[PDB]
């Protein structure tokens, strides 16, 4: 079973692909995998995708 990581974005980031999800400056995202350069995340909209949101801090 994969472990989920709870983090909060500090700056707005735009998805680099159509399968990824856009985030905001103060938007909380649900990470699924941070081992890869690209991180998989989930949103309150029930959508999930891989976004290398380097502009996010763990909390």
């Amino acid at each position: 079973m994969t472990e989920e990581v709870i983090v909060i974005a500090k700056w707005d980031y735009t998805a680099q692909q159509d399968q990824e999800l856009d985030i905001k400056k103060n938007e909380r995202l649900w990470l699924l995998d941070d081992s890869k350069t690209w991180w998989r995340v989930r949103n309150a909209a029930n959508r999930t995708g891989y976004v290398p949101s380097n502009y996010v801090e763990r909390k």
